[PDB]
């Protein structure tokens, strides 16, 4: 059974590449991805939309309640482990996404060294001008609103009356943005929705930065796939 592998950082489009790859071939991509077993913020943490999945399979390591904090390493990876496992009968897996602590799991572990073949693909961080290109347009498309799904801003509100959620969406990308930008401005996240098109643009930008420097610590963290 063969391992498509796809990892690399926050913005390469991987999950566009597991789709196609998921459609020709009729595997389920898993995603190797911590943050994004919250539904709760499906669209913060990137999960595309239901549509955009092309009748193909997306697995996530659990779901569960922000709240319950996000999923920590080791516990991804016996998960990992498992939705893999479980599976090994069939012809082959797609595993994609950008979880550091992830990849280092599966560099270190055992398991993944044996029973399988590979076929690893990474993409790299290119000119930090051209990411926060794709970055923003990324962003901008969180910020959509829409029938189907929440938006970023609303996932934030929403969720921003429970108490116990607000060091955990402090602690996750674009949302630590989101906040430590409306507290500079003196608005409550409640509010961040009408936030008059000029201000917009800067949150936007903010975002898409905070993006970018993640790209930046996946860079320097991953490791190099044997």
């Amino acid at each position: 059974m063969l391992l498509h592998l796809i990892y690399g950082p926050t913005c390469s489009g991987k999950t566009d590449m597991a789709i196609q790859i998921a459609q020709e071939t009729g595997w389920p991509v898993v995603a190797l991805d911590r943050v994004q077993c919250c539904p709760q913020i499906a669209t913060g943490s990137g999960r595309p939309l239901e549509s955009e999945l092309q009748s193909t399979r997306r697995i996530y390591l659990d779901s569960r309640p922000l709240t319950e904090g996000i999923l920590d390493a080791e516990s991804a990876h016996r998960r990992l482990i498992f939705e893999v496992d479980w599976r090994k009968s069939e012809e082959g897996l797609i595993l994609e996404g950008g979880s550091i602590s992830l990849l280092n799991c599966m560099a270190k572990s055992p398991f993944w060294r044996s029973g399988f073949q590979w076929h690893v693909k990474r993409l790299r961080l290119g000119d930090s001008d051209a990411f926060l290109t794709r970055a923003k347009q990324r962003v901008a498309e969180m910020f959509a609103i829409r029938e189907d799904r929440p938006s970023l801003l609303e996932e934030l509100a929403e969720l921003w009356n429970y108490p116990a959620a607000r060091p955990i969406l402090e602690d996750i990308d674009g949302y630590r943005c989101a906040i430590r930008f409306a507290r500079k401005h003196d608005l409550a996240i409640s509010q961040l929705p009408n936030i008059d098109a000029g201000r917009h643009v800067e949150l936007i930008e903010a975002i898409a930065n905070e993006y970018l420097e993640h790209a930046l610590s996946q860079e320097r963290d991953f490791p190099q796939w044997p």
